[PDB]
Parts: structure tokens; sequence; C-alpha cells
């Protein structure tokens, strides 16, 4: 029987994947998308600073690094995969199960699942690459440089009509292309819907995005009705494209094991990765607890606590955190090979 | 007056520095030695696999990069500097004052110390390059690669002497050279003397370190009696260099302010970087919370905390955490360049 299975393949439970490793536990890594990453995937051409120890370089770039991570220990991984249900039958023994009806083992259960199911939105540019996109923005925190400008927004879920009527109050024009399969919630509409600056746009999607000669920018986006297939260019100064989270909405609502939640829908952590049931361990943005932070260095420092946690939960007596990687025995023979050849 | 006094160069304080830039304070970094790096100066040659994100690579690689990080807003740094005593004189003001008597203000103070005063012991290797060593052990964990190998030990604190009776069980011989400047500890020392296959050299310290050929080890080492200067040369398998840390003689136990803290000698960290004293938070290995790693991964994460609630301690109304560095607008300059010539 595997030692952990860990559900989710975003930045935490690839960490995770990796420390449980360190600690010499067998793991079983579980994620709906077609690619390890999580939210990660939602935007691979922007720079990533605020990561501890790291460079600025491409999100992707770090990813690549991070998946390799969490694959040192070649944990057994599952892609393409859903979790419906967590079941505990007794101590050190857990039920994982999908939607296809796939059941898994596990002694002890990582839970990672972030804000819930990410399915990315495959943008297709033309004229320009999207490597060098500046005006393309997948989260909306200041809007100040939106100030006299034309917005696109993609989504209408109750975050993105939230950023809409802010930047609304700034902006020259406010376009929010969606289809109403989106929440869309009616408080966040109302009120944005005497906003008379912004445009709505139900039942549209974005086909193309447009930009000129080099530039590091789009310039048009080619629009097209979901049911008529009707297509017009409109030009933007900024596209932003919202993904629609709800934490809500995850399998912690109608699992076979209810965790104690936090008010506003993340599981309750006890201080740290523990939860209301042992044997079951949240890390990352799915579990508060005080020393949070929204940060891809607080989802690995919580993967860390998770897979140690539950190491001395599969064995008792085990120490309560893992070697130091600096003097960890395993990774001797890798080393000097790294070292000889000079291998970064 | 500045923001943010942040007290200790190490990852924490390094990160901490960073992202307190992150959120546009003014900082004003403090540490005792010549370098900023604090612990990670102690094993540079060591490669590190377990901080997120990060590829192994050799530990002053990684420290080069963090310590580029936590300067990138350009804080005021203050190297060679000991802080021996932290007063609060009212609410966002606070006196940090060092040995030779110089007083810094800020409305804010993060404690970084770590476990105290690092000075790393200079190590002259001959024949061999320190880079590619194998057997110089900085830190003790698992002892079984020490099977019926004849170990030297550097150091005669408690944490030293204990490595040595623990190694002593299944090493062919263990010799702790050190000076009794050394605690060395009455208890530690009485376990020790009865361990028949160790050998104590007390008012001696090493000399050279010294291989042959190429090799990637120390086969032997030189060591010199402190006070006649007698030299003789051994044949060791295994080079063990103690530090030792005493997280209980640091300034926090004779300044104008104290905080909460725990049994271990570590300051109380109320669910986080938080402390008794509103305005004072600690990070990284000094402080304990629930969430807690004896990581460089924690540390990061630590850092980020701590300068968020010195942020909102200076600033109430400001939001509770920093901007996603991906969308960060203090970023966008930099970001053309880094992308326009693939600088990475
Ligand atoms: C646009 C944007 C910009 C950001 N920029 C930064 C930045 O610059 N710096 C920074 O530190 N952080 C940034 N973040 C935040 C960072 O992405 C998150 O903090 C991090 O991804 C959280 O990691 P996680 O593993 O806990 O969750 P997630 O990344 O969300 O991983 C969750 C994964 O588990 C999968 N999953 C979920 N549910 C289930 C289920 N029932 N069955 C199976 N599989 C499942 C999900 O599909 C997803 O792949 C940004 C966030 C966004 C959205
Ligand atoms: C040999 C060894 C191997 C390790 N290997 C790993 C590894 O592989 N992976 C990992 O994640 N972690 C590892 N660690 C742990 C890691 O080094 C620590 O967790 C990390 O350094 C803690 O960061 P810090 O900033 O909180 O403390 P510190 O690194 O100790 O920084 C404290 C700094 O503040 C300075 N300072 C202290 N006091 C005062 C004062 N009164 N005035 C002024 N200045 C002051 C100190 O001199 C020091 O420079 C290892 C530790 C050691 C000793």
């Amino acid at each position: 029987m595997k030692d952990v299975t860990i559900i989710g393949g975003g930045p935490s439970g690839l960490y995770a994947s990796f420390y449980a490793g360190l600690r010499d536990m067998s793991v079983r890594l579980i994620d709906v998308q077609s690619e390890l990453g999580g939210k990660m995937r939602i935007y691979p051409e922007k720079i990533i600073w605020d990561i501890g120890g790291i460079a600025p370089k491409p999100c992707h770039e770090i990813l690549k690094d991070t998946i390799k991570q969490g694959l040192y220990f070649k944990p057994e991984v599952h892609l393409n995969e859903r979790v419906v249900d967590i079941r505990k039958k007794a101590e050190r023994h857990f039920e994982v199960e999908t939607e296809a009806g796939e059941i898994y083992t596990s002694k002890a259960v990582i839970i990672a699942i972030g804000a819930g199911i990410i399915n990315p939105k495959q943008l297709d540019v033309k004229g320009v690459e999207r490597y060098q996109l500046t005006n393309l923005h997948y989260v909306v925190q200041s809007y100040r440089r939106f100030k006299d400008k034309d917005v696109l927004i993609s989504g209408g879920g109750n975050t993105a009509l939230d950023w809409a009527h802010d930047i609304a109050k700034i902006a020259k024009s406010v376009t929010v292309v969606y289809r109403k399969e989106d929440v869309s919630g009616h408080e966040a509409m109302k009120t944005l819907v005497t906003d008379l600056n912004v445009k709505l746009c139900p039942k549209t999607r974005i086909k193309y995005l447009v930009g000129n000669d080099d530039e590091t920018h789009i310039s048009e986006v080619v629009l097209e009705h979901v049911e008529s297939g009707d297509r017009h260019t409109v030009k933007f100064d900024d596209v932003i494209i919202s993904h629609g989270f709800d934490r809500c909405n995850t399998l912690l609502s109608e699992t076979s094991s209810k965790l104690d939640m936090h008010d506003d829908c993340r599981v309750k952590g006890f201080g740290n990765t523990t939860t209301s049931i042992p044997g079951i361990y949240a890390c990352g943005d799915i579990v508060y607890h005080d020393a949070k932070s929204h940060l891809i260095a607080s989802a690995f420092s919580d993967g860390a606590n998770a897979a140690n946690l539950a190491k001395t939960y599969i064995q008792p007596d085990a120490n309560a955190e893992g070697y130091v990687s600096s003097h960890h025995e395993v990774f001797k023979e890798a080393n000097k090979t790294i070292v000889n050849k000079h291998l970064y």
C-alpha cells in the first residue's frame, strides 16, 4: 500500500511530493489537468520575482524546475484524473476515489487542490508571440495602470465582474466578454450594469489576440459570438483573462469525510497543515493557518510540513523533520556527477 | 525615519528585506558578519536540493542569488555590526543599538538572527579544492555512514560532543579537537569520556586539510597545538566541522524589550512571525510557530509574513499581503529587458 496519496499537482503538491520522497515515502500524485503545475499553468510567460532564491525568469521556466523537483524520486503520477471522494477506512488506511471510479489506497492523504479545478484557457495569439506580451493580464490587484484605457475582460465570474467595476472607475471603457455558464452572480452584475462605461457581451468568446509590427502588446482582439459565429475586431489597450475561482465548489463539500473548514471554504489548518482528521493534511492555497501567504513560497513550506506530519503519522517514531539535503545521503551519487561535470 | 530595521542577514532576513521592498517599505539591514548569508556561509560547497523550485547546485551559488534578491530595492545595509539592544520608544518608533554604540530608528523591527552570531571557521585545504570535497561535514544527522570509520570532529560544544558519542557507537575511532573556550558542557563530556574509542584533544586546532592525488576527499589532517605549536598529521576518513550553536545566548536575553520565548530560547511566534510585542516580528530559525520547518524554504515564507505584518503595522489600511510579482508594476521596466535580451 502506498504511503501517501497527494491530491493536486500545483507547486504545493509538487514540493510535498518531493519532500515525501526525501523522507523515503512512496508517493501517488494525482491531478485533473493534462500537465502538472496547477495555477502556474495560467501565467507561463509572466516573470516571477518573489520565489525565494530564484532570480526572475518566466513562470513556465520555473515550473519546469519545480516539476522536475517534484519527480526526483519518481512517484506514481496520475494526470487527467479528478478526485471526487476521500474516505478514511481506518488509521493509516485511506481511500481516494476519482470520477472514473478508480480507487487508490494510501496510509495518508495530502490535499493540495488550491482553489479547485484549474482549466487554463487556450489563447491564440497572432502577429506577436505570447512570451513578450505586456498588456495581457491574468489577475487584477492594482488597477491604476488602467486609467483612461480601453480594457477587455474575459469571463463573467464574480471576481471578474468585481475587477470590471473597480477598473471602470478610472478606465475609458471596459468590455466584458463571457459565456453565461459563468455564474455570473446577481449582485456583482447589478453593481456593474450601472457603470455606463461598461459594455457587457454575453455569449461571446475571444477568438484571436492580435498585435501589429513586432510589438510587445496586444493592439486589437477578434471577438466571436458563440451561437451565431459572427466576428468583429475591437482595439484594446489591455486584455484581462479571468479564470473564475470558487473555493466553495471543490470536492471538500461532498466527500465521505468532512474536514473543519475556514469560513471562506478553505480547509482549517490547526496551526499548520494539520486538519481535523488525523492522516489528512492540507498544503497550499487550500489550507488556512496564521503563517499563510498567498505565495508559491508559502506553498513550498506548506508542502514540507505536510510531508513531515504525514511521515510521523505513518511512522510515529520517525524524526519530526527530514534530513537537510546538503548532507542527505540519498543525493550523494548525483552530487558527484553534478560537481564533476558542473551540471548547473 | 526608516520603515523597518531587519536584524540578521541570513536567507530569512534577506527575503524579508526583498519582500519589504516589494511592499514599498524603506529597509535597514544589519548583520554581524562581514558578508550576507547567515548559516549558508558555513556550507558553501554543499549541493542543496530542498529549496522549492531550485535545481540542485552549490549553496554559495544559491546564496549569491538570494543575496541579490534581498538587495533588489537597495536597502540600507550594515555589515560587521552587532546589535545588542532593541527598544520600543513608542508605537511605530523603535531603537536598534549596536555594540559600537550606533543607534538606528525604525517604525518596525524584524528579528532574523537565527540561532545567534555566526562566525564561520576558515578552513585551509591543500592538495584538493574545497568545492569537490565529499567527506567534509558541517552537520551530523544520520551517522550510519561513519560505521568503522576514523572520524575527526572539530569543536567542543555540547552538540559536537553529542555527535561524537553517537558516532562513537559504530565508528572505528573518533577524535575531537577543540579549544576549551568551547563550553564544553559537563554532562556531554562525562558521557563521552567513557567512550574508549574516543580521543579528546583539547587546546588543538585544525591547521591543514590535506588530500592526495586529485581525489574528492580529505585523506589526512594536520593538527596543531594552540599553545606549544607542535604539529602532527593524522589520517581520517571523515572530517566534521561543528560551529557551536546556542539559541540561549543571543541578545534576546538582555535587550530593553523581552518577547515571550519558547522553552528552547526561540522567540514565541503567535501563530506566525507575530511576537508578544506589536511592531516586532521574528522570522526564520529564531521564531517558533506550528508551521515551522528548519529549512530555507520556511525561512523564506517567514520573511514574507514578517514583511506583511510589519507593513500593516506601520500602515493599518494597507493590503494584508503584497502584490504577486508576476503582475507587480515595480518589475515591469526590468521585465522588458529580461525578456528582450533573454537574461535568464
Ligand atoms: C494569475 C496569477 C498570478 C500569480 N503570480 C504569483 C507570483 O508572481 N508569485 C507567487 O508566489 N504566487 C503567484 N500566484 C499564486 C500561485 O499561483 C499560487 O499561490 C500557487 O499556485 C498555489 O499552489 P497550490 O499547489 O497550493 O494550488 P494550485 O496551483 O491551484 O494547484 C492545484 C492543482 O490541483 C488540481 N486539482 C484540484 N482539484 C482537484 C480534484 N478534485 N482532483 C484532482 N485534481 C485536482 C488543480 O487543477 C490544480 O492543478 C499567482 C496566482 C495567479 C492566479
Ligand atoms: C551545516 C548546515 C546544513 C544545512 N543544510 C540545509 C539544506 O540543505 N536545506 C535547507 O533548507 N536548510 C539547511 N540548513 C538550515 C539553514 O541554513 C537555516 O534554516 C537558515 O540558514 C536559517 O535562516 P535564518 O535567516 O533564519 O538564520 P541564519 O542563517 O542563522 O541567519 C542569522 C544571521 O543573523 C546574524 N546575526 C545574528 N545575530 C545577530 C546580532 N545580535 N546582531 C547582528 N547580527 C546578527 C547571524 O550572524 C547570521 O548571519 C542547514 C544548516 C546548517 C548549519
